[PDB]
């Protein structure tokens, strides 16, 4: 095991190891890896069959699957040259705006933007801003969604919502899905009844912190301020959604906006946000932590309304040609997932007519030229697209 | 090489226990890929009940791979046997759901009795497997809308089709005028329009009949002048759709609306069985290459465009809680077939005449949602963890 | 003058027989213009009861006018004693009519009262219970908008049409439906705060009643207020496309909403109201101008377009009568140049109009040709009030 | 009763003075009510004495003694006239809209108004007599006609009351001013019977309206209609599905029979009659004759209020406050209840579709005179009431 994964590799200099691992696209950083890296720690230059497998041995499967070019992407260094090739093209389109509806939106410079990958095995990828925390807005939808169908199941969720898009209420007097603002509100109502806002939150903090395998997960206070103050609109789709008795009984509508507006506050940045939508593409296993998060059901839901309803207007738009779950907010984030392979986020702040970062929108179309990402496309006949899983 | 499998089924080989081993994998003896080897095994029978090295690798030489890699378990569903066991048992639950109206519009789909169910699978490896009335030949109706659709992208290019027609559900004309999409009878009819322009009708249909003959691999495929007169008298909105379409502009400069609308109702008077629907279904699964006979058939443009509409307009007012539910990308039409592609699999036809409010084949879409809960074949299920699902492709 | 009149009604005139008479015109003896002439029978009959060219004349002088036309018949309804007999007889037919449900008063309260342009009065049914305007209010906030700001400022802010939430223009669809009355509510007497604001439109509905009552339920209010999730849900959809005019306070707008919704009155004040709009913006029992002829015509088109909810293509197509109608019962109709009048029952049928009321509005168009479109020449069948 | 009259208009009287009073009245010589009257004039044919004048007037003396008592609808009908034209001349110098090209050989100079009151006061000034298709016009004629013959719930059974805002819930078009529902009210009209009976019919009861007036078919236009009404036929394969027809309808005849309908020809002037026969509650007002049921009358009324300039009908109830109907030839049927009736006709057409100087002139009419449907008869503040 560790040995056949010894001469893979009379002596072995750490740092050639490192490399070797580095490539595989697992950070060091990687929780599964800890073991093995503390115990290089520990060790110190030079490593040899009993001291090698000495670090090793502890994380040895998941080490040899990295090496034997068993992850989703067998090439990744090759990959992510593609991937930055993408953003670049991607960073040369400058127009939209950045929304300023809000102070802390309006902040932000136009010109950061910032890809981040992270595949079904914990291959990461970053390009760009990765590293600025922004607000997920919109992006939690799906993900407050996936908690609520995760904990109720999904014929609870769906008393309350629809599973379609609208194209206010529909035929059956309930929000048409959660990935809008009426169904993502009575979604928010879902969540945790029977508590206070400050608890619901920390739950549902700690639930995207487990999605995130404990990446960066923050809150705008500034953000949920501005939220607040001008969110009229959502005030006005809360009151209409009481009116018509679409929350659960007992609901306080106005907590239920304020705990809504909270997690449209909640901050990623594109790397913890890329895990995030790992975990949907991993079937609700957190691929760099390996625990599991949320059910399939509650991925597949998800998925499938990322798919339908996740763009706005762009969605049936972004459905027919890029072919993959998105997740788009006023942040500028795209959270995008390619299901079995990979997820990421895409943030740039300005944004599109539809509302979408123009840079995500133009990087995501550009990544499905590239590769069969499509969900339509084809394994085995794929025409001249790339396909980084072999 | 051959020579490899004979040590894969003693010194001398029954013949019959060839066959049964190969028809086990889901292949059958029918199969187009298997026709030099399959004749080798009629020939040898003749020069007279078994073989050795030589003599079977004499028969296999020619079809080895394609022999090879279904006793080598390398097809997508490795044990067949077991899963075609599964679709029987699903079928006899759908067998069970006698509710739904057949379509009287008109003596053609009056005719069907309500008790004809039948289901077909063709993986994108050419295994088969059929249970209920497959053979019973019916009208694709608003099924050959996908498929005429992928012909038109196929010859035109995507580009080109969708100016005519939309990419997206309704939820009679969207914003820019066009038809919403080619599912609805608008945009059906559309693009009916652009297929072999600047042709008479005869030729349009031959040409749509060739397409179609190539993607169930020259198995049934027909014509209903039954049908086709009777769509043709009682075609009152399509009609109506027609000139709406025709003062909207909607159809390529010089085209006979009149003359699209026939084309248009031959179209869905194409008849077809489970089985030959199937394997057409299977062609979309497998990016446009026919599984059964291995010819290119559709641009893997066409194919995908096809499945992404089928997926969000397919199943008519259905469409978005069969997307979320089944997750597949399917057509149903009046008739009561269902073409469902669960791409890189397989494809099938499941057929009962009786509807239901939707205008969907009860027992299609009954067995279309046991289906997906049986199986992880729902586009977005996990290859992965699909927890308590059952997973054929293993 | 007043001599003629002496000898339109022997010698000596007993005063009941001038007081039966005039009470026979359909003028009341409560009418604000009668005061006068009334003021002096009460003098005359405790200096003590009969009169005579000279007595006579000093009471009837100073209102002559109005009670000459009274007696020559030269009102708008020649002969009211005959028209009130088929109000009475459409009141009863409409009172066999028990279907609809109440709001969620009474399911048997039921009256109509009729005030004319020329001030004749008539009443049936419980016409004396209070009850509240509601959506009736909408018409009658809306004409004083017109009237104060103008019919080009106040459809800066809503629309004049049937909806068919906001139109293409952003704006609500007109003052009837709520959305409208709320952004209208928004349009009067700004920069002042509620309590001025709804003394202002209570003076401006007293004079538009003649100063019959007026009032208000602070129970209703109460219950309209915390029940407000619909309207509450409103104020911010519309907050948030900027319909009000800038610097309004939208949780007080909703809360002065609430307050003109819950204004109390009667079959017969509320009548008189009705006969303002009637009269062309003149309260037809005091003479005064209350609103502008601008406004009245205004409320008018909206009433006969938007006033029944989603009755009103099939109300103004049959009835062919401006009216406005409120959960609480109540129907405004105004009969323009002839009468308006108040129809109150609390049943209410699917579309949210009064029972009894819709049927008494479509028996009383079915006898007299008062529908917009009937003719004045040829009737046909339907009886005339006017001669 | 005649010699009354006669001291009225000195020992003899001159013809040409009577004429001249009588043609101030807004009453026309050519007043088929006036013939035997103007029959005896000739006879007669240059000055009068009782007896003479009696004797050529006796025949229709009510008639004459409201006209020169000024019991007419407008007693000074002279004054009157007066404001159309300036109105007229004001409305004149709208250049702007486009004719319809789908009719373009029609110049859009063309502008005319033809007054009809409901007491058979004419006046006319621009264009008059230039024939145009009713066209769209013609939906309410065509309406009254049906409800006329077929009462309220039977024509109702197949069409809508009320605006729309292709069918309603009930299935039914909207109503009879919609092309849907104007084709299923076509369908309805004389029944059983051929096309060639069935515009024979209208026809005739088109001229009663007009009061024999100019009322005629343009062939060309009706070609045109028929090759180009691919619109029309879609709306009528639509009906045909949805079983909106009455049963036994041949559909392509129906079509056919509604082409030639807007095919139908006017001038501002018989037409102004027409509108003058809804302004009267179904008489004709220069005939006399009862075409019309006051059901028909008050229905079609109602419906050109709400329904009758397209998308204007909500902003032009509520401003001009008056029942009219326009037309893709430019043409304005206005009818005001119980006054008048006229036809506004120029070519050039708003991006509403209405004619932009019968819409101005309209706007105009009522700023300036209380037709106004909710105007007040007794307070009307600064307009003015021809009416007095």
């Amino acid at each position: 095991l560790e040995d056949l994964l010894f001469y893979t590799i009379e002596k072995i200099p750490v740092h050639k190891f490192i490399t070797a691992l580095k490539s595989t696209g697992l950070r060091t950083s990687d929780p599964r890896l800890k073991e093995c890296m503390d115990m290089l720690r520990l060790t110190l230059v030079m490593l040899d069959k009993d001291l090698f497998k000495k670090c090793v041995q502890s994380n040895i499967v998941l080490l040899t699957q990295a090496f034997r070019r068993k992850f989703v992407i067998p090439d990744f260094m090759s990959f992510t040259s593609h991937i930055d090739e993408l953003y670049e093209s991607a960073k040369k389109q400058s127009g939209g705006k950045v929304a300023d509806y809000i102070p802390q939106l309006a902040k932000f410079s136009p010109d950061l933007w910032g890809v981040s990958v992270c595949t079904v095995d914990g291959q990461r990828h970053s390009i760009g801003d990765t590293k600025v925390p922004f607000c997920l807005q919109s992006c939690v939808k799906p993900l407050k969604y996936a908690i609520a169908v995760n904990d109720l199941g999904t014929e609870y969720v769906h008393r309350y919502v629809g599973k379609e898009p609208s194209g206010f209420l529909n035929e059956d007097d309930k929000p048409h899905n959660p990935m809008v603002n009426a169904g993502a509100i009575v979604v928010t109502s879902l969540i945790k009844q029977g508590v206070n806002n400050a608890e619901k939150f920390d739950y549902v903090m700690q639930f995207l912190n487990k999605m995130a395998g404990n990446e960066y997960v923050g809150f705008s206070n500034a953000t949920f301020q501005s939220e607040r103050e001008s969110g009229d609109r959502n005030f006005a789709i809360g009151y209409y959604l009481k009116e018509k008795k679409c929350f659960p009984e007992g609901t306080d509508m106005v907590g239920i906006l304020d705990f809504y507006f909270q997690l449209c506050s909640i901050e990623v940045t594109c790397e913890s946000a890329s895990v995030m939508a790992a975990t949907l593409a991993n079937g609700g296993f957190c691929p760099i932590t390996g625990e599991r998060v949320l059910s399939p059901e509650a991925v597949r839901n998800t998925l499938s309304l990322m798919h339908s309803c996740g763009m706005y207007d762009f969605s049936g738009q972004f459905a027919f040609h890029v072919g993959l779950p998105a997740k788009s907010g006023v942040a500028g984030g795209i959270l995008l997932v390619v299901p079995n392979v990979m997820g990421m986020m895409c943030w740039s702040p300005p944004l599109d007519k539809m509302g979408n970062s123009v840079k995500g929108i133009h990087f995501c179309h550009d990544l499905v030229s590239l590769c069969n990402f499509h969900n339509y496309d084809n394994l085995r006949h794929f025409a001249k697209k790339l396909d980084p899983r072999r």
